[PDB]
């Protein structure tokens, strides 16, 4: 069922995500010509400190700077991922965020990157890695208790781009 | 695909729901004896004012009081659904609720009661009466747009049970 | 087999129905540019008052004038149909009515809608409302014990077209 | 779907319920065991064509009685409606009172097994079957809509089939 | 299995029949413009004294002056149906005969008018009314023992050449 | 559709016949313990002179004394048949004859035997030769117009049971 | 299996043939024009006394008389048959003969005319007779032991090509 | 459809053989505790001489001091055998000679050898070398026109026998 | 086709791997009770420094004493996996390693885990970590070019063993 | 499965191999216009004499000489290949040799060849023989253990060239 092969061209997808605040359609191919790290996380307003996507808004521009975007997707509905922004954190929410919070409603997104669970109705841990022009270069699957590694995220980054050259 | 056909068994489902502030294991054979009104809307924390599912949690006494029992149901998380129940009403929440709101993340639900929309990834708005012998008696569905009326809900319980006047004059042979 | 599906066309329908004591040739199309209210009831000349097929053709006065058509249907013959109008109230009739009744004899319309009844012969009662672009916009079917509320459908009908112009409204 | 009406077969099984001298009763075909049964399909009531072939045999039923035999009409309408149209007097549009059934075939399962249902109209042929004591199918007879029928026919008919049951290959 | 459906087209057929004692070529298109008495009956040489038959021969002439002809069929050979023919009343055979009669020796026609027995190998007793335009009007099928009614196949036609310009009426 | 095989069993039959007169229930296990010749013809009361079936009629005696018997068929009914052996010479007729005629009347016999001809209504020209165990050994299949040898299909039984005993 | 259908034209067949000592094409349509005799025999350098195949050799000119050629054909190589034709025949063999042997070492002849023993490796004794239009017209299948007789054959191919009831008989 | 694999037991075959003049029947397991050289050659009475054929003949003996036997086959009928047999070298024939010439009438053995042509109705040149174990452990396969060498089997054969020991 | 679900036990695996220069039969289920990390690479004997493999073989002793073991994993024979072993660092070989190197030569395992690549013969650059239960517990899929961190592979590890908030941060 | 049938064109195949101390890509269609003997062993490295690959190696004037190729082939990496081939004789390596080593990694060849064995994950000992048309003349499978003759190879080859004149 997973379309997700790597170095073959990253699977397709489009939707509405929440960008600073708002809703914006999102589509892979907005992200040509640069590498995009892309990941599903399970859900919004778990009781779970959301510590890996935050650490990803904070840190973000250390991917800027090497010509790189990041996406976060869950299987919320975009309108849940504004209320968990707009949410205070004492009450559990997310707060404001610098990466875009795409939502997959009707599980297509997750299901094409093969990271959907039949029976939960949400997403496995998953992260992609896709070229500046468009193909799958790494893929990273966790149980859901374990969380996600900025620094091992772009040690990744680097290597891949840095080979993209000499290899 | 879909399994909901009047006065035949509603369909079993079981799933997560927010009940009183925490999460309990909800089936539909748990309302063997009574009679339950089961609604779906489409989604939590829309900018739409959630009105008809307010009107539920109100008004829900009335229900009680002729053996019925309320039970609302969307695609989103239980997690979303117990966030919705703690944002202020004031603020665009739900605010408390009086009934239960039946999470079907992975649209297992939905699907059998024939309301899911495969394009938009949420369900229609529908509501679906079923007896204490634990038989669908009625279907209603309606286009996103157009809420529901608790006064016609319970006119209809009412009259399942019981069981709009005849003009004088008229007589059957 | 049912072909009736929310906010896609309402399904095509003619036959011939009974319109102020005449036979008439009438399809869905015809009803272009207005609501209808289109519904079904399980049988003419049976023992238990039409209430709800009464109360639609008095009211019919508050359909008219906000657009909306209403019809009625049942697996009846034009010809039963037209008994049961030309038979009077106190003799088990239905006397002279305002809404046409549609005859489905073969089945046909019943099973696009989805409330025919395989086993009794006949349909549910079942009522649908589509708007002036020929789509279905709601679908309400009871078990036979429960009758049909004019002041409901009214309501919904009103909500819909306000709707058709201001989205979303509290 | 097709017919499973066939000669020298058995008849196929049918029930409903009918209307009889103005009541509804459960009916069945194997109700008539031990005799032989006339069974008839018309079109529809509350037509504008006088039913004068529903009445012959309401009329004459006794000829039929009295050699062992009954007579049962079907149409498609509800027994609702044939009862509606009993009870209205017969020259104001009505069939009158009748002295035998008239069975409802609502669902058309029995039209469709005697193969006489039209698919596109929703009502039978005029169609005509007898069927012996053992319950078997022993003669059809099909008329385009218009054409009616004879009793007196029908009534050789079943003398016919009489006769050759006991002393049956010689003129 | 069957083609022939009342109201609808008869089904087509054609063969060789014996007529006054020759072979000819027939077929159902010849009686485009009549009215036409179409029938089966199962066996020539057989031990039952063939009266329908007989009985239609002879009373031919009231058909012809309604503008109505008559066709009889079996399974039997052609050639088998001369024997007859020209076998003595008195020896079991038919004697001269004043109706074609169709061989249909390869079964397709008994088939496709519906009155084949399989396991027999030939026909019950079957016949067709078909008006001018080549459409069939009636169906009669008996068991094998009981004969025909002349009588009663001639009031049908006149009951449909009476229908077809006034239909009925009461 | 053809059952028949060489040195396989012949296919089952069995029907009405007139045999000496009478209306008879025959079957091809009556022939068991007996060669038999099975032969098909295609019509009673032909314009056609029946040299084949009287030939074989008349020299029975010379197959009976090779205990071989022989019956012959057609699509015809046994009226038919009865009617042909009642019927003068003079007027067209079989006379009697001392051959069993069997009726295959609703075709399955021929059908079985493949000299059913599907457009005609009727048979080939064809002859069977089935031995004591009711195996089939010879086949024979001659268009319309091709008579039938009552020398050569003697000659025929006689080297099957020649060979039956000394090779 | 078999294509063989009386009245229908014969199967198509092609393949190499030992005619006068030489390996030579022949197809069926080569015999248009002319009624053929063709025929099926087992196998070459049998214990059995090639009676028949020699009958049919020898009285060919009957045959050719009324414009009919004769083939027979068995599964062994043509380079059989040709050993088979070069064997003298109170030595075992057939010598020299005046039909064609066809050889059909791949079965495939036999099979398009269902004589063919799948378990034997060989044919039955068929004869098959086929018009000058190239139509079927006759069939005879003999199980193993039982031989063919030429005059038989004779008479059939006359009866085909012409086209003496019981006395006192005239129909009507 | 070949049936023969290397390392595995040879394909089972029985059926006529010519030895010695007389027709015997002959199955595989009959050389059981003896290698076995099955080799297959297209026809019989063909103008190619039949120089790898006989060598075998003339030097069987070399084969049957190492345990092994030598059975030659073609699709000929065991009648042709004979007579080939039966003719003499200076005749284009074989002569007599002493290893045996199985038949393979219905093509059956050929067919699991992997060596029956479809179109031509006859075999390739193949070879196979069947251990005392019955289980196959050569095979070779010649174009049409090319002989065979003994000197080379022999060679093989020995091979196998040694490495059934020693490595 | 591919076999390796997270959650769901791992594969199950067994072949011929060189442990200490020595061949053995392996398997998935000698790993029971332990984790263990399994990965593979693509190819032995390449012009590509093999650090990856050995510096998990280096640092080999942090992964003992979380009760993990290590095995690696290519298409190449055993025999391959030998002589690279026993082919000097100063010569391009690995050298004396202490993780197994097992053998994937039938590819049957690789297809089994979803890291073979149909066209090329080899693995792509795959890591799966497994728990004590024998359960799939992570998946790690990169292309070709790019290595692997031993101390990520242990910060999962961990991870997976002993299961940080926003200031600010509470639940509902 | 196996595509290389008698007296049909060979099954096509290209690989990498090493030849004479480099990694080149090779295809059967190089061989159009020389015979070619083709032929598989197990694997490199392994602890049985290579003395059937080796012989070819030695006496590859006499094949060079009588317009043929050689070319072996096994399931190995080309990289190992040529690690085999710079170990020398004496350590249990083959040492330099003066046939081409075709490499099939993927199993491609060895199956189009019918000589891949789907549960050891190598080859048979096969040997194919194509001629100057790129023919598939004749086949040889051998047991795992027993090696082959360059002198009958040799035989078969002139056989085959003889054959193609005469």
């Amino acid at each position: 069922l997973s379309k997700a092969k790597i170095s073959k061209p990253a699977p397709y997808w489009e939707g509405t995500a929440v960008i600073n605040g708002e809703f914006k359609e999102l589509k892979l191919t907005d992200y040509r010509g640069k590498y995009l790290v892309f990941f599903f996380y399970p859900l919004d307003f778990t009781f779970v400190c959301p510590t890996e996507i935050i650490a990803f808004g904070d840190r973000i521009e250390e991917f800027k700077s090497i010509n790189t975007e990041v996406v976060a997707c869950s299987v919320d509905s975009q309108f849940t991922h504004l209320a968990w922004i707009n949410t205070p954190r004492r009450q559990g929410g997310l707060g404001p965020i610098r990466i875009p919070l795409l939502s997959d409603l009707n599980h297509q997104i997750s299901k094409d990157y093969g990271v959907y669970l039949e029976d939960s109705g949400h997403t496995l841990r998953g992260l992609f890695i896709i070229d500046d022009k468009g193909v799958l270069r790494q893929i990273t699957l966790n149980d859901l208790p374990v969380g996600r590694s900025v620094d091992e995220t772009l040690r990744l980054v680097q290597a891949f781009q840095y080979t993209d050259k000499h290899g």
